[PDB]
């Protein structure tokens, strides 16, 4: 029950091998259709672009895009992913080549092909309905 500031932010740099791991735990339960929404930025302003999107809208759908000079592209949708019920998560992103391959729980959830070069990404926001444990940038 010790916890990050909601919404949090930091300053990261990303490259090939990098690691992104967010622990937490939902702060309301499914009925109250909280989410979790994490935020790649490619740059420290307000207005900066986001590379990467990741909107968990639990019990019901992930959502993923990007926003680019102000617009929301092609959204790319998952039906299931194993969060479950009031218990703690852990939430991978690893910086691939390629694209972003996404880990719960220990299991394998998608992988998001690069819009944007991840060496551009400047800083990541977790936000929403969620108790934060930590958030870790390896590599
Ligand atoms: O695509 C991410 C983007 O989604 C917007 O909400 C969408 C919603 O996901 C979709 O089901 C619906 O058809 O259209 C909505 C508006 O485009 C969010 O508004 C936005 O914040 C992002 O999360």
């Amino acid at each position: 029950m010790s916890s990050l500031p909601v919404p949090y932010k930091l300053p990261v740099s990303l490259s090939t091998g990098a690691c992104v791991i967010i622990k937490g735990r939902p702060k309301l339960s499914f009925i109250n259709d909280p989410q979790l929404q994490v935020d790649f930025y490619t740059g420290t302003d307000e207005d900066s672009d986001i590379a990467f999107h990741f909107r968990v809208h639990f019990g019901h759908r992930v959502v993923m895009n990007s926003l680019e000079f102000g617009v929301w592209k092609l959204e790319e949708k998952i039906h299931y992913v194993p969060f479950e019920d009031g218990e703690p998560f852990e939430l991978r992103i690893y910086v691939r080549h390629s694209e972003y391959e996404v880990k719960v729980n220990g299991q394998y959830i998608y992988g998001f092909a690069h819009r944007h070069p991840p060496s551009y990404v400047k800083m990541i926001q977790v936000w929403r309905d969620v108790s934060l444990t930590s958030v870790c940038v390896y590599n």
